[PDB]
């Protein structure tokens, strides 16, 4: 059992919060700046920074997620409130509580009313700190994502919607210990409405019922969607290139999961999805092998002779994985419950994969990644990602590319962990090494590749020296 934080405050504690991984000695005053800026964020800014027209598609609020991961690295409070300021900038207005609201969504009819509505974001939140202290987190767990009831089963499915930003929040929340990030997770799952992640995650589910083909591990599954005619093609770099018609604006006006994956190669990739079938008896390896192949999909996807750069899309894979940790270590919940969440993950990660275009790993290039300064250890590094002025991707693939080392280490002789020990590190630097000293303009990221499996999209990337 989790001792959670209270609903109604963020309190975290070098010593009782510090999570999973993290930098040698944090201080209570990079502690106390955290929980300011975190009360600032949840009170004062919206879930999503656009409006759903702006670019077409809801770009996600990273602020809870930046601030406790350079918390965790070992950030001073002056480089907190300096990173936390900058991404308050583009920031939309907190919605409105409405306080019947959130007493009449206790009635299911009013509950399903309200969902993928992004003004109920606040709504949500307290209706969820309500729901934590009447039955308790872990009766929330089993009734809003794996008891199997209607709205468990459409919640499961809304964690993963937004490029699974909900299971992100949801992982930290429990990873850091707070209720009250919890609820805000929980709260941004429910105001999400990308229907095709529903679709996909249902259909996918029947079909693995049927058990037509052999069970494999996420690396085998990975490898096999790239063999695919239809998979293979079924994307283009046209969706990280398409403009506003008038003003020449970057837009997701087509999506690649709904007009691209699913529209070419639904059939082929549900195929595939329906092979990932996780062992309830194996829960410590299988999680520990879902982790390693997000590392695998996305620290490989790199193109001689370019410098290694990381996929913005691909490496939600990594920071999400992180997760499965916790919901690993939590007693309430079945072998059953925790495989069906790593089998929906999973089938995610080959979703998105797809859509960028299959990437091929090229460990051996990664592998000669050359060290930009001397002597980079994980400390340095961790360091070094407490500086990088975005708003979180790089810190958050960093941290949670050495978990999966850690993860990972029990089983380094086994075939289906594609990553070995010493590549994790050399990924890290990799990661930090690709960072410049401007990553961002506004919400507009610089120092992702998109569309990592398009040789196109290589060109602005310098040649290694
Ligand atoms: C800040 O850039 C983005 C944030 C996000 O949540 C989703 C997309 C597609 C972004 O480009
Ligand atoms: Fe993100």
């Amino acid at each position: 059992a989790l001792e959670l934080a209270s609903t109604s405050e963020f309190r975290f504690d070098p010593e009782r919060t510090p999570g999973l991984r993290h930098a040698k000695n944090l201080t209570d005053e990079s502690t106390r700046e955290l929980e300011r800026v975190l009360e600032e964020n949840h009170s004062n800014h919206h879930i999503f920074t656009t409006t759903e027209d702006h670019k077409g598609v809801y770009f996600h609020n990273h602020i809870a997620h930046h601030d406790i991961t350079i918390w965790a690295l070992g950030a001073n409070p002056s480089t907190i409130r300096s990173q936390h300021d900058r991404n308050s900038l583009y920031q939309r207005q907190a919605m409105v509580i409405q306080d019947s609201v959130v007493k009449d969504m206790a009635d299911p009819a009013v509950y399903k009313r309200c969902l993928g509505r992004e003004e109920n974001f606040l709504n949500y939140c307290r209706f969820f700190e309500d729901e934590i202290n009447r039955i308790g987190y872990q009766a929330v767990l089993q009734k809003y994502l794996v008891d199997g009831s209607e709205i468990a089963d459409d919640m499961l499915c809304r964690i993963y919607m937004g490029y699974v930003h909900g299971i992100i929040h949801i992982g930290m929340a429990l990873e850091f210990k707070q209720a009250r990030l919890l609820a805000e997770g929980f709260a941004q799952a429910a105001v999400h409405h990308d229907w095709w992640y529903t679709e996909y995650l249902t259909q996918s589910e029947e079909l693995a019922r049927k058990q037509e083909e052999p069970a494999l591990p996420l690396s085998d599954l990975i490898d096999l969607a790239r063999q695919d005619d239809a998979i293979r093609n079924c994307s283009t770099l046209y969706y990280h290139l398409q403009k506003r018609k008038v003003t020449g604006e970057m837009c997701l006006d087509l999506e690649p999961a709904r007009d691209g994956v699913l529209k070419n190669a639904g059939p082929e990739l549900r195929r595939v999805a329906a092979r990932y079938r996780v062992d309830p008896n194996d829960l410590e390896r299988a999680t520990a092998e879902l982790q390693n192949a997000a590392v695998y999909l996305t620290a490989g996807a790199q193109r001689p002779p370019h410098i290694c750069a990381f996929d913005f899309f691909l490496l939600h894979s990594v920071t999400s994985s992180i997760g499965h940790t916790m919901f690993l270590a939590e007693p309430s919940l079945s072998n059953a419950q925790k495989a069906r969440l790593l089998e929906y993950t999973g089938r995610v990660f080959l979703l998105s994969y797809a859509g960028q275009g299959s990437p091929e790993p090229r460990l051996d290039w990664l592998a000669s990644h050359p060290s930009r300064l001397p002597n980079q250890g994980w400390d340095e590094v961790f360091d070094r990602a407490c500086y990088h002025e975005d708003d979180g991707h790089m810190c958050k693939l960093i941290r949670c590319m050495a978990h999966a080392e850690e993860t990972s280490r029990p089983y380094d002789h086994l075939p289906e962990f594609r990553v070995k020990q010493g590549l994790f590190l050399t990924a890290g630097i990799a990661a930090i090494d690709s960072g410049t000293d401007k990553p961002m303009d506004g919400t507009k990221h610089f120092d992702f590749i998109r569309g990592s499996g398009f040789k196109e999209a290589w060109e602005r990337f310098p040649l290694r020296t």
